[PDB]
């Protein structure tokens, strides 16, 4: 048996070497070397450090500065919101764990991080279907009279919640379950087992198409009709803001693909001798999601932030 199984835990190590045990009371130091965990903490601290402020500051910049009620800034005020849940929820939760080397918060604790950590990641997918389509309808605009405003920018934002909710709830109330992964410090969806008692395989189909490949093909279908793209004074300033979005389509697919792809490799190889590092690393590499969003948002589009940050502002242009 390449691993070891229980009622509320799967772990990739063989009890052949009579040393495996639950990750809920004792530490899992037979998964890796002690020092490696310390790094996942050091890694984790930075995810809390840089994440919280840059998200919370953009939440505080916008609330005071009422001139950023733009349909551009509306979506990037939705992500800063969803990032803060992954800091105080998803990151803190796991920080604790990495340091000691075991889920102390318990089974219910594993069900808290997952509900949050999947919520934040899928909010950055259902919101990109508004970002990919907001840009599509004003470059390939089929209806001249139409305009993107606030009844479209709040009810396009609430579409992202109401579809991300339908992604994170299922494990809590029927379809599958949240469960510790790799080094047993993060907690995501069950990718490994059948557990027919709670319908795993049937949630995964629904998740791979509807909660991944549907938003991916929709962001190839509208990306594909912007390939063909006059006095370009108004164009040229607004062709680097189109670019900015692509960098958060790129950086997304650098971070979340290693995890996404390896997750499929395991779901095909249902119980091979795949290690702990193998599944963990891409998750935590993918979990920089909440930090890179507003950095490029400041390095490409920026003034308002320094203005609240200032003390005595001065006019620059
Ligand atoms: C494979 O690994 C174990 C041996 O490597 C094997 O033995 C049993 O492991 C459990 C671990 O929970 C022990 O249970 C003890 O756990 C704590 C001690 O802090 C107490 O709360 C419990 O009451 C209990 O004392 C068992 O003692 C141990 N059996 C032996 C060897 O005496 C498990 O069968 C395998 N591990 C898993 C998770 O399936
Ligand atoms: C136990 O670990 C072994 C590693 O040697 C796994 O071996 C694979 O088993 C499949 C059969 O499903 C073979 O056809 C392959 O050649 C092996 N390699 C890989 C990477 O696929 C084996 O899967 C594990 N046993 C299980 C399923 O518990």
């Amino acid at each position: 048996m390449n691993g070891t199984e229980g009622p509320n835990f799967y772990v990739p190590f063989s009890n052949k070497t009579g040393v495996v045990r639950s990750p809920f009371e004792a530490p899992q130091y037979y998964l890796a070397e002690p020092w490696q965990f310390s790094m996942l903490a050091a890694y984790m601290f930075l995810l809390i450090m840089l994440g919280f402020p840059i998200n919370f500051l953009t939440l505080y910049v916008t609330v005071q500065h009422k001139k950023l009620r733009t349909p551009l800034n509306y979506i990037l005020l939705n992500l800063a919101v969803a990032d803060l849940f992954m800091v105080f929820g998803g990151f803190t939760t796991t920080l604790y764990t990495s340091l000691h080397g075991y889920f102390v918060f318990g089974p219910t604790g594993c069900n808290l991080e997952g509900f949050f950590a999947t919520l934040g990641g899928e909010i950055a997918l259902w919101s990109l279907v508004v970002l990919a389509i907001e840009r599509y309808v004003v470059v390939c605009k089929p209806m001249s009279n139409f305009r993107f405003g606030e009844n479209h920018a709040i009810m396009g934002v609430a579409f992202t919640w109401v579809m991300a909710l339908a992604c994170a709830a299922p494990p809590l109330v029927g379809w599958s379950r949240y469960i510790p992964e790799g080094m047993q410090c993060s907690c995501g969806i069950d990718y490994y087992t059948p557990h027919e008692e709670t319908n795993n395989e049937s949630f995964v189909i629904y998740m791979f198409v509807v909660h991944f490949i549907i938003p991916l093909i929709v962001i190839f279908f509208c990306y594909g009709q912007l390939v063909f793209t006059e006095s370009a004074t108004t164009q040229k300033a607004e062709k680097e803001v189109t670019r900015m979005v692509i960098i958060m389509v790129i950086a997304f697919l650098i971070c979340w693909l290693p995890y996404a792809g390896v997750a499929f490799y395991i779901f095909t190889h249902q119980g091979s001798d795949f290690g702990p590092i193998f599944m963990t690393i891409p998750a935590f590499f993918a979990k920089t999601s909440a930090v890179y969003n507003p950095v490029i948002y400041i390095m490409m589009n920026r003034n308002c932030m320094v203005t609240t940050l200032c003390c005595g502002k001065n006019p620059l242009g």
